[PDB]
């Protein structure tokens, strides 16, 4: 994926939140 544990540890731009699955966004599902 692109940040996370499925990216291995990369993490999200500008300000965004990095998903459990390891994609970013900065709303819940890409939060928690
Ligand atoms: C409950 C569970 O974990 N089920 C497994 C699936 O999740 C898994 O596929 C992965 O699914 C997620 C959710 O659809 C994919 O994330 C989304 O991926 C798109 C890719 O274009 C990305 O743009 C979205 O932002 C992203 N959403 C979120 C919330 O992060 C994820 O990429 C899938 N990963 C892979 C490697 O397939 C499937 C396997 O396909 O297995 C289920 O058990």
């Amino acid at each position: 994926e692109q940040c996370g544990r499925q990216a291995g540890g990369k993490l999200c731009p500008n300000n965004l939140c990095c998903s459990q699955w390891g994609w970013c966004g900065s709303t819940d599902e890409y939060c928690s």
